[PDB]
DNA sequence: ACGTAACATCGCGGTAACAC
DNA sequence: GTGTTACCGCGATGTTACGT
């Protein structure tokens, strides 16, 4: 274990650069990974688009986060759709399972 | 050593008895990838660990060497080196 | 033995556009 | 406002030829 993370059945191993949902590997884009990992690296806390952009993207079209969130939730599936929660007029946040 | 035996002193590598004729840069890349199997490495990492030079804007010789590496493994074992888009390459263990 | 030269392929991902 | 899905430029890899 070098930089590996675990929330629920989601595991994000930055070492091998894989994300996996109880055996089923998630084939994500680069930013879907740098986004899903950041949100899970700070579970429970809601971030805003400007925050998420300045960190995951780096130092307009802010809706690219919404697109990346949708693509993430669609790849997660219904069983894990909930893992990325929306806060109206604020932003998004990883939510912890039971 | 999932069918692949790499020889340290002789600077060689074989896959089930069929000696892979590698150049030495391709041998170094495969060894370092197989020595840290499963881990992905960026091109900056590979360039300063496996090569001496810090080309710092150019190269593409890591990409070229992986292709030469992949060809000598053939369409059976070419999956042993995986591609991580926007990041780098990694050794892959069957199965 | 290597590392550009040079192009073909194909995926990344950001904007558009609309429903709600 | 956010969910959502096209659309498609651009750029990251593949790939081989060739100069040294």
């Amino acid at each position: 274990m070098a930089g590996m993370l675990t929330v629920g059945d989601l595991v994000i191993e930055e070492s091998t650069y894989t994300a996996r949902l109880k055996g089923r590997a998630l084939e994500l884009t680069y930013k879907e990974f740098e986004l899903l990992k950041y949100l899970a690296q700070h579970a429970g806390r809601v971030f805003t688009r400007a925050q998420l952009l300045q960190e995951v993207w780096g130092y307009g079209g802010t809706r690219t986060v919404d697109v990346h969130v949708r693509r993430l939730r669609a790849k997660l599936g219904p069983e894990y759709d909930s893992m990325i929660g929306t806060v109206r007029n604020v932003g998004y946040k990883f939510v912890r399972p039971s």
